[PDB]
């Protein structure tokens, strides 16, 4: 097993070269001046290497009066897009190469689902468990301050986010610290970080974003003929059955949505044991079980399955937890036809190769979990807009729908002397629900589905463009690399 | 042979501990609340770690039309004193740890010569020899731009300076770029870096600052009875004889001032051979000979000495070049009773131990070549004063001195009916020169002398305080550590 | 007994109306257009009212996890002079009027000793006793924070200072909170408040400032014939014999300097009992007694005196404590011929009336204790200068004195063939101390003594101009009022 640094770096280099040739010729080598068009590919070079990375060793006074110095890092891969966007990890295994790499991932991820950010990331070598809440506040703020002062947090410069180890609490604190300090004069200060609590300027529909994103990703591909054929899919008896490894935020919701739409959740597996049932697990139930107490283990209506679930027989397996789970080791023993990476780096570059060979379609992480980036973009926006989505349109929209209906009625009632006969004005019970429920998430969710969709088709058009099979992952990186490159190309360097 | 990182770390630790006991008790333990006065030592752990360190990767378009991405670093050790001060090195062997250490050194050096700057330092992994002039201007500016956006350059934030691999040229460029770009609105923009040409806001008496510093350092200790006894010095036949290793800027001047005052420069080395002559080597002559062609090799009035000039029989030995020359491998074989570190880290910790056993006094680097870092403070101040020193007072001063002399005169003449008899009015030829020379340097040099002098006495007072012998080095670092600690103590942390 | 508000308002009107007449005519009514010269005295009605007053209500989390909101106020009497200068008080009786009034007092006081500051002053209703150090820090930084967001602390805006209830701690915190927060990007951020610790950017000579100031005040009038006649002073048997009420920081040094220069301290009283000894009390000895333990009660070499020392028979009586001690009640029973207000408001307007009738000279608080304010200017200056006074000239200066002396010598030794005969070169012992001891406080004290002096004259010249007697108080206020007026007058309003 290799590490994300080499992996991602591979990913970039594989794509990078595939793009070169083409990127030269037909797309811009129409004006081949000095045939040094190859030389201008220096852009790529520039791109690849995380641009800035900042290490810091700041202090805090631990509740017991003592003094500890905490280290941390925040890298910023690219600023080809003004605000850098990236999460903040709190784990004692964080390492400048970790961040440097993920921050790289970030920029290419954003590009895929056309979000205007540069990729960045941070880690605070710390184990959240070994510190009292108060101490954690202390740390996040002081971290924020340092980050501000040196240009690593700012609405228009770099906007952090959470990451498993960190949640809306950290994030609110960040926001607050900035806003009351370095950013006291910024009308958009609270747009310095995303993932905030709704009461703090957070966007609704955040939680379920990552997961719903995974849903749609699978959806746009599982509804596509061409692909489903090559696997033999969009089947009658096979239809839809999926196994989801990891019942965390993203797995859970990812099961929710896959269910609601006619899919059977065969098996779910945690850090402990696993669950199985060919009839199907019900999200709500399993969710309320997991919550009510500890884990899924012993779930009533589910026989404890053993043997990595990764080798369960189903159509879609979604790795939603630990890194590199599918390796060259069990890669030739997976049953599922579709692998949907709902986590980051759940499959090794060698496993990718096995899968390719044995026609298994892998929906890349780069894409599949870009839903939470996407919705952050939205939170960001909502914080500039200084208003919650829908606020100034919902009711106007309602009014306008009724008139539309009223016009169909009145009109139809001109083809039969009446005045109450034909009633179209009545919206479908579904429509009526939507009308009376109109709230931010609706618009977010909708936005999310619009990007995931567009992007999927973009990937797909690129896989063809560069003749890759079910090699979505590399079509994806190529996609992002063509993007980032253009922006550079259509400018220069400092002669940009 | 260690490495500055461990070495300087050592130093810090050695002295830190020495300070801990004393620092706690009689200096502030008067009020020992909770006896947790040993816990509030945390301050020392905050101090040791170089606070911020930024790595970059920026591109430049080489003259041939190709694209290259350069890496570089800049670390700021402390900000306990607003403007961090530090050089910029251009060498292929630069490395995060290097800068993280030299920075560290800086802070402590400054705090010795009471210079209100935190320490910092940078490196741009490059070989100034594989680039054209034009390509070096491009690298130095971009480098400045990026440092500026992130908080590494700034009159009141961080103010860089040169380092062998870089000179005024690079500095002027830095200054300019800053003042034209990020620092356009800053009335002190040009103060963003020191070591600039005179025409670009430099100070006079910079070139001879380091050397003249070494000199006075040696001077304040050589004229101190106490010390020159425990060495059996301030002798009649021994008087003053020295050997200097390295004829670069700092060595040369060092020889020039040591001479002019009544010393005999027996030997002079270089990266090639060496020189010898028990009758003395003339500084002006050797200077011209080292300038008028290659190196000092074959100097006429010198016999090519051979056998590490470090051994050489002489009173004072001034390492002015390579790092860690005097190691635990020739340390027992030295002949000079005084080691005068006119270069950074010329002697290894182990060698420090040997010298300390065989009563050899070593004048620290942290102190003996803090001259530049003194005159740089001056440059900066000159850049804030928006005037040259003296400008407004010289002539006023002259006027006043002739009134003083004139009053003595007139006054005496009233003790003998005369009108042209006694003539004090006439200033001494020396005074007259000073009076018709009066320039900035005259003020800088004096300032240098005042600092070196007061600092020496400070070092001394500390050695005594902590009963160290001719162990200046750790007296120094203590001195520093005390200083730094005090600023921190009289505030807190973020409860500072 | 009245209240500063009314008192300091009475002072301003009384003088205001004297300024009017004159201020109109001669001085400017040379070009009396529309004889509306009277109407342009609106300036004086603009002047009199404290321009801005800010009331706060902020919270802190007491150690015991609870929450308490604190209420404070900062008033800015005038901004005719960019930085408003003024202390911060921590006392549960602090009111809006109390600050509005004292801020007033500031501006006029600063005028008197020609300090370019607008008056200011703030209070935080609080008892520094019912709060832990940690709680105090939290209150002074939040407080600052607030002040800084609303324009009440800034190096070019408003610069606070201590006040009995507070000290260098509070300040240093303020400094620091401000420099690490709202003032992060300000090269002068540490200039936002004076009274800091020397390790924090304080100035040397601060502690003794106020007292020295008193001393010089008393001096400049004692040495003036005209005045000392009207009292029958500058005696032979009387000579100099004073009684100081209060042995705090001011009262103590007052006694120190009044003694070093010939006076006899006959009595010293505190908040307990009082001392007495016709022969005299020695400052160092009473200052080591007070310190070594509790008070000065039972000082050997001192009989306990009883019966308000205000009525003691001596020449100079300096009230350096409690407000309004000398009232119309004891006023008639005072024996001193000179009342030197070392404190603020030690004498009530009706007492001033008695003293005036019985020909007792009272040196006003607006002037006598303007020493601290003076030095603070200097500290603020020091901070802009970014250097300690004397740092670049002391040695230059030394080196010059010597050529001066070596020029008298050489020259005299031309009037008798000799080379070592005459020996001027040798400074006096006193000169030699000074030479060795050259430090900031030297320069500062000298500045203080230049200002206190000028100003004394200035006041004098005005008490003559406006024909007052030994009514220095009013002469002073008038002197301030004439000043502030000018600065407004030489511009306008917004048509300024």
């Amino acid at each position: 097993d290799p590490n994300f640094f080499k992996m991602v770096e591979g990913f970039f280099d594989r794509g990078a070269s595939i793009v070169e040739d083409k990127l030269v010729e037909d797309l811009r080598t129409r004006e081949s001046e000095e045939q040094k068009r190859n030389r201008v590919r220096g852009i790529l070079r520039i791109i690849k290497p995380c641009n800035h990375v900042l290490s810091l060793s700041f202090p805090i006074r631990r509740d017991d009066g003592s003094w500890e110095v905490i280290e941390g890092y925040r890298a910023q891969h690219s600023q080809h897009r003004t605000p850098c966007k990236g999460g903040i990890r709190y784990s004692t295994d964080v390492s400048v190469d970790e961040v440097k790499a993920l921050a790289s991932l970030m920029t290419y991820k954003c590009a895929v689902v056309d979000v205007p950010f540069g990729g960045a990331k941070a880690g605070v070598k710390i184990n959240p468990k070994n510190y009292t809440d108060n101490e954690l506040e202390k740390i996040t703020r002081r971290f924020t301050m340092e980050l501000a002062k040196k240009g690593f947090i700012g609405p228009g410069i770099d906007v952090p986010a959470p990451d498993m180890s960190t949640g809306e609490r950290e994030m609110s604190w960040i926001a607050d610290t900035y806003a009351s300090t370095i950013g006291h004069y910024d009308i958009n200060a609270h747009a310095c970080v995303t993932g905030k609590p709704i009461s703090q300027g957070g966007i609704h529909g955040r939680i379920s974003a990552t997961g719903r994103g995974v849903f749609h990703g699978i959806e746009n591909f599982i509804n596509e003929a061409s692909y489903m054929s090559i696997l033999g899919m969009t089947p009658g008896f096979g239809d839809k059955t999926f196994v989801v490894q990891g019942f965390g935020n993203v797995g859970l919701h990812s099961m929710r949505y896959l269910h609601r739409f006619g899919a059977k959740c065969i098996a779910v597996g945690e850090s402990d044991g696993s669950i199985w049932n060919p009839d199907g697990i019900d999200p709500k139930e399993l969710e309320d079980f997991k919550l009510q107490h500890g884990s899924i283990l012993g779930f009533p209506k589910a026989k404890p399955y053993e043997g990595s679930i990764l080798e369960a027989d189903c159509d879609i397996l979604i790795p939603a937890a630990s890194e590199k789970q599918l390796t060259k080791s069990n890669a030739p023993r997976v049953k599922a036809k579709i692998i949907a990476e709902g986590a980051n780096g759940p499959t090794t570059p060698e496993a990718d190769k096995i899968f390719l060979e044995r026609n298994i379609m892998v929906i890349p992480d780069l894409y599949l979990n870009a839903g939470g980036v996407t919705v952050s973009y939205f939170e960001w926006l909502k914080n500039l807009n200084h208003v919650s989505y829908g606020r100034l349109t919902f009711k106007y929209e309602r009014d306008s729908n009724y008139h539309l209906l009223m016009s169909v009625q009145e009109s139809l009632e001109r083809k039969f002397g009446k005045h109450g006969g034909t009633i179209p004005i009545v919206p479908t019970a579904e429509f009526q629900d939507r009308i009376s429920g109109a709230s931010e998430k609706d618009i977010v969710h909708s936005g999310l589905a619009y990007t995931m969709e567009a992007s999927a088709r973009q990937i797909m058009r690129t896989a063809m463009k560069y003749n890759l099979g079910l090699d979505l992952r590399t079509a994806a990186y190529v996609n992002a690399i063509e993007k980032v490159f253009k922006v550079y190309n259509e400018a220069g360097v400092t002669f940009t």
